């Protein structure tokens, strides 16, 4: 139905079914958030799972229930002011990995960065900020252009989520791993290599280059 | 392939997460399709028969739904499950987090079995491991009931008593310091990964809520608040 | 007839070819298991090590033919191609003799899959040699690791001074590292006119070539993004 | 192979006019605008160039029987500009082309000067260097093209002596337009010349050429080729 | 004149590698030599074999025992590469001239057997005999049952004792539990041991045991072997007091 | 559930399959160069000739696997198919045993490319057998000539008596002539309800089936005209 990591817009169009008619679906999103019954932007507020126009409503409740549960049992000394920032981070974490085993590790990388004052420098934020201007490839001019969601230029979390996060992604966002790693790069054989200093990261990226050549 | 992912027409062997080696032994002894070559070995003689350099076999065979040729020898299957489990354990050890209190990967497997038997929700795996990991670093005894059951062994009739908790076995983490001598169950790859990637927290206590989860805490007064609360809730049902 | 076919594909090793003839019923094994020095002496080839000296192509031979005839003919075809290309070669090339050209042809072969880019790759390496820079080409490191190569290279691998490691050695490796094609040899002898000394895959089938490390690093980042989307 | 059956094969080195005549004499292709003057044809096809030469890619094309000419040619033009844009984007530095059109012109010259792929880069080099040194390209296909209709399959000494806009013995630099339809390999070669000092070359008679940087070696080679070509026939 | 000049060669450094030694002993002895420059001695063994150009994965048995002479200040890589070349020269010479119907797949198996034979005897006169016993055993499917192999397999786990429990534990090198040759050599064999591995003696003997007075007794049936073992037990037991 | 991709195509010969196994790095060779009698002895197959006994399909076998497992499994798969089809066969068929059905299946397989027509071809041959007519099928003549087949057939080839020549012998050939698919086996055992005893290729895909010689000859004339028209250059 709605798979973790998908866009809100992705769910909005999938408006193209017999069972759901276009009642409030083509309304502007701000006025639509007013109409649906409390966030200004709709991204991240609907729970991905394998489950009338109103049903979105059930998913929202299912999503907020999940977040509330996760926020209630959350870990101490987290750099989140409120549950919304945790949801933003959960979205960031979700699209940065496909393996559950690494969720906490990814979360750690970003959580620690926030506490250390570092920019998150995660590509999905910029891809999201450009949206329809994304041509399947990222260049230096893309990363240097200040967007509201550009985590290479801004400090801290972006204003909103960038995708629909899962319950596992929320819990991971609220339970980072105990490590010093603040970098990670795909291994090329499935997964990521996490590191704590830039030189180790560049070694890992070079390893990723070699495996990717070998995979050719 | 996507069915190689779920490890012709053949026999379907299943190893369930949290299960003991011995249960697997009985399940193969109760399968026609596997030939009984070595199922009644003493554990020392069986570890020698399979080539496994460990003295005791617990925890060394990976839970998963596998397919084996109808008629396969038992040793074939046991060796392959051993190789798969050690593949997972070596992989997890290679990418482990720093400053872990494990002398070697065997201790990681031990704790992975403990964590596996102590938790029901994957979301809490890292947390449970953390509580135990921190305890090991802080010198606290693990005080986990599944270890006590394992230590009682044949003397376990599906229920434990206060005398059971006070009775010194080699596996009783209320009486011994540190990890027990061997694993106490067959851990999943997720439990091994959790054992090697504890969460960033101060909690060193936890107790079940009753709906599959637990309340985690960092101080004994808060732990005791939560436990008396759970005792009250669980008694009523 | 349906006479025996021995297929030699470009980029394969001599060892692969030796095993391929040793696993053929139709080919007689007279000298196939000899050490390389004695084997080259047995065939009359004046080189000490056999890599790169046998031309890749699809050959047909009579069932029961000798290994020595087959290898002599492959050596003669490769040397025909090499002498021809060397005779018409470009000026000012940094090769002492045709053997060094063959080494470079093997490197180029294993470093590229599109014909259109062969000369450019050759240029990159030719220039590096004229500039005194190390070639820093991974296929040589793979060859140096040999049987210990499992499809991945580690930092300890790149630092290991093997005889073929172009990150640690200066110049060309001691021998070729594969069986090069004719076009790869021609490219070795006709580098392109450019200042580029770096290249990295684009992700869309080709490579991006550059002359400075900053541009190369931008290109590598672009490749990382492209591979991420797919 | 390029598919959309009718097999329109356009071989590299052919002229645009040849392609137009080969399509007007094809039963399977509908003839709508092939007999219009070329300026009107370029306006009708949407192409922004004044002259059509070199802008339609040689290849083995398979269309639907009964296809319109405009589709066939628009597809060929778009394919050529795809190749040309890609090649210009990845081109070598310090090239003497002001824009991609000059590169395509040069690709046509190179294509008409060689039959072996092995030599394309070398041919391009010889000419590219010449452009940089101010030397005239002195390539005969250009003069043939400049004579145009007055070319009956034979060239005379005064033909080479007569100044046409396409005569590279009399003009300095490149001719005003391409002289043939260049292949993808020829465009790439034009944009990636070889590193050599050679500025002369002459055919061997077996399909290849001898390249050199000095006139005397060139002259030895030219006489040898002259002898072989006379003695053969 | 210069015939005896060649004790071995490469005022002068005098490296000496003894028969029966392990690779590891040689590397440590090169690290504790002032005159040998340590450029690559501290590498892992796989990467070290690759650094030297050696195509074998494991370094054991590939460096020839002899008393050599190198320039004072010589690099380790020169030393090890030349010792490797000398060992492979000996091995190729012996493999090319080897006896027929031998149970070796390749020269590496011969080198493994040479290492075993080297560790199993100290008298050159008996080399051929020992190799014979092991060679014949391979043809008959019998396990070599040689203690130096199990010692090598136990590695650090060896305190000077071989017990029935030690002999019963499966190692990759345990010739009581595996059939055929171990995965790698277990020591550095000498030229004589390589040749002996490739030139077994003509007999039916498939058993042997130390005599106790220097040498071994070889036998063709187990009863003779057990009588000989009893004789060796008595001889050494008396030497205990 | 498509049974390293080892693919055996319908209508291919056994000899082709052996060569494709012998031309594989991924499959190790133990008995591929044995004579066919001795190799059938090796695999345990009780038939004297190996043709027709191995099922075409896309397999994706495990690399570095013995040929004997692969071929015994293919033999068993096709013999399972054949027994299944024989058990459910149509009544009054002129086959003495399942081997004749397999032979006919091979003939049918090599005689048609459209699945829709299998039964029809099958019918034509079955009826012919009941009426004593010769099958007069060219793939049988090709197989009978064997190594002597140069891609072309002469009238003397069709007139030369081979053991497999269905222009000269009555009934089925001694063995199959290719490896038939299961669809072909079933069609061989389920002929169509018709009186047609002739068929000829159309040249535009398919065949024209008829019940009388004059209609068949008309169809043959049309096919000859069409096929001559298609091949010009």
């Amino acid at each position: 139905l709605v798979i973790e990591g998908t866009t809100f817009k992705q769910l909005i169009t999938a408006k193209n079914d017999k069972n759901v008619k276009n009642t409030i679906l083509d309304l502007p999103d701000d006025q639509l958030m007013k109409a649906l019954g409390p966030y200004h932007h709709p991204e991240g507020l609907f729970a991905p799972n394998t489950y009338t126009d109103k049903k979105l409503t059930d998913l929202y409740h299912r999503q907020m229930k999940a977040l509330d549960a996760a926020w209630a049992k959350r870990a101490p000394n987290l750099p989140y002011k409120d549950k919304y920032e945790a949801l933003i981070m959960a979205s960031i974490v979700e699209k940065e990995t496909s393996l559950d085993s690494e969720l906490t590790q990814v979360s750690g990388v970003f959580v620690r960065r926030l506490k250390l004052g570092m920019r998150l420098q995660t590509d999905p934020t910029v891809i999201y900020g450009m949206g329809a201007n994304y041509k399947g490839n990222i260049t230096r001019e893309d990363l240097r252009t200040p967007t509201p969601y550009n985590t290479y230029t801004i400090n801290g979390l972006p204003p909103t989520p960038i995708a629909l996060p899962s319950q596992k992604a929320i819990e991971a966002a609220l339970h980072p791993d105990d490590s010093n790693n603040i970098y990670f790069v795909a291994t090329g054989n499935g997964g990521h290599k996490f590191t704590a200093d830039l030189q180790a990261h560049n070694q890992a990226v070079q390893e990723y280059l070699s495996v990717l050549r070998s995979k050719k």
